[PDB]
């Protein structure tokens, strides 16, 4: 189904570096539809719930602090296999090991300052989208370019 | 002062044509700070109160019908002389008469489908910003790149 | 009417400099439809007919000699006010005096090597299109993006 | 030898999405020479002869029907190892699995709407070129930039 | 003559903002040849000799101070009418009044942080070139692309 | 450490092809700092020292004769893991086998005309930096964008 959605979030460093439009453009060019978009300064309760799976890890504390250190541009894109395509486009955890052409591969140098977040699966996508967006904030009537899908 | 703000809105045709990120990128490159950003399908009352100055004009009906025909990406940029600079970058009412280099000049061909809206003065900017954004949605602590301002 | 057409031609120097795709992309982003496209090495008869209005000027000789010195990418774009918009986008006769943003303004430095040709009026557009293109080579059913025209 | 040629074709979806110039630009930047270029609406005979190898497969029908559904920009590029490089730049059959940086990787989302066609070998290139282009439409004297070849 | 040269200098703000490559690329696309290039932290004596004309002006102190506050990428471009073309491409003194498409028009917002310096005339170019560059640092054998000049 | 440095050099072909600005921009976008920059026409001994390891190889003759055949834009970038990241961005020895997204992958076609040089290790970087740059020509103080490093 082409009604698959994922959660993307340009982090404080990506926003502070003027990468918001560049990132949105990459997804628009690919053919994914922006189902939701907004800028906010994450709160602790949200950063913590968002990174729940790492609550046990050492870095968790630093993850929750930086994400709430400034504005974030949260967004939702819809399309066929968007969760895996979104991540392929982002690159890998370490921006230095990310191939040229990917977001992190082109603009990132540190793992702590890795510009953007992308859901790693449909299960997490759905959880994260419900965490950052209210239903009233997501488009229902989507309908994509007919030159994209058969 | 560099704490001046303006209201920009990528209209249904700009959004539907995948111009959102391209437009945001132009403002970020310039040095202006994104103080608010969100996507929504305008409601008739908002379309009408926004286009108030034209309620007596023939085309008003089509303005309100179109802007509410699909999602709009509303946004607020802050910076020195941003209202006038924003409009200079947008181009003129008729995209066919807009010089290359400007948004409408590069992507527009019809006056009714002219991609974006920009406040025409600080008085209107202030009015519109309050019409589309709630105070909680606008960043307070702005702070731009020190290499932009003396 | 939006069924207006103009004749553009990337000249030997524009082609030899790898500017073909860059120029086509500029027009496509604008909203104009490619109704005809082909690469060929102009014959004297066609060069002369094309530059008829300059047959009595000193430079005519050099014009006819150069346009036939290599391959030319002839093309026809359709859209509202395309003839004047195409020219506005090209720039002026002398690339050095052409504004940044325009084709000649960005890539040209000499008037003899001014990269591209564009019809100067609908009258000449129609004459030139018939000179370079056979009716069978031009699209009849054009129909552009609905987000371009009201 | 650097006189190797390949057949590329931006399909109806690539054309209708305004990607013609973008794709041509990528090949010109690389250093390949455009030996033939033209736009046309393929006929059934040409669509079928082209996809001959697939005549017995299920999808054939949809392949022929789509490629003839609208205008195609056929083109031939010449250069060292152009057939393999052209394919490397196109990406893989499934645009979702295509790496960022490649044509399909950047703009494609469905395999039925995968933007461009490229010959898979020198044997097929030679066949297809003769299928789409008449000898008079192809450049004889090519000669590429001396800063490209040793 | 096409052996005209001009002196451009990306100031500390332009360099600190990652604009060096972007600026060099605009000039290379145009067709001008890079006759000299280097990065350095200007010394007072040089900054002062450079801005000699403004020695009596109020802002003089601030000019010499800023230009020496960080690295500058000094460069010399050669080409027909390069002194006037360079400035046309830079924009005007106040970046907010500079038209989209120009360097200052696209990236600058403050007159004190106006990104780049360009000679204002052939007399000044020759003076500044000799101030920043030693003869051994400038190319003798220039020879530009033949597709540029007639 | 983030004080790692590598030596990059746009060779005569990259320079002659107007690729200098394009290449530097890729590194600046990434987040690496330009610690040294200059254009020169390599002298025979510099070329030879530089390519010591290839001395006994059949092609050392043309390697030296080429690097010294025209101007080279030598430069030093600083940042975390810059030597390995720089290489990854350049692509592989044969540009035809280099992935789209990489410098060689996007612009190169021949191995003898492979646009750019990058150090292959920290040991070589340090050797080459000292070979091409005098200590006075390199910056001491770095100050990397704080949104790059944690
Ligand atoms: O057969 C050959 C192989 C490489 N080369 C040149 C290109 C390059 F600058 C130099 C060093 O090659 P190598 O170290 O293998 O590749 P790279 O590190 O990518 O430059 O050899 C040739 O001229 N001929």
């Amino acid at each position: 189904v082409n009604k698959e959605r994922t959660f993307l979030a340009v982090k404080p460093d990506g926003v502070a570096r003027g990468l918001v439009g560049e990132i949105i453009a990459r997804y628009e060019k690919k053919g994914f539809v922006l189902v939701g978009l907004k800028q906010l300064v994450p709160t602790k309760d949200l950063a913590e719930s968002h990174y729940a799976e790492h609550k046990e890890r050492p870095f968790f504390g630093g993850l929750v602090s930086f994400i709430t250190s400034g504005p974030v541009v949260a967004m939702v894109f819809e399309g066929k296999g968007v969760v895996a395509s979104a991540r392929l486009m982002i690159g890998v955890t370490n921006p230095l090991a990310s191939a040229p052409g990917s977001i992190r591969g082109d603009f990132g140098v540190d793992v702590g300052r890795n510009i953007i977040h992308g859901s790693d699966s449909v299960e997490s996508a759905n959880r994260e989208i419900a965490l950052w967006f209210k239903p009233e904030e997501l488009l229902t009537e989507v309908k994509p370019n007919p030159n994209l899908y058969e």
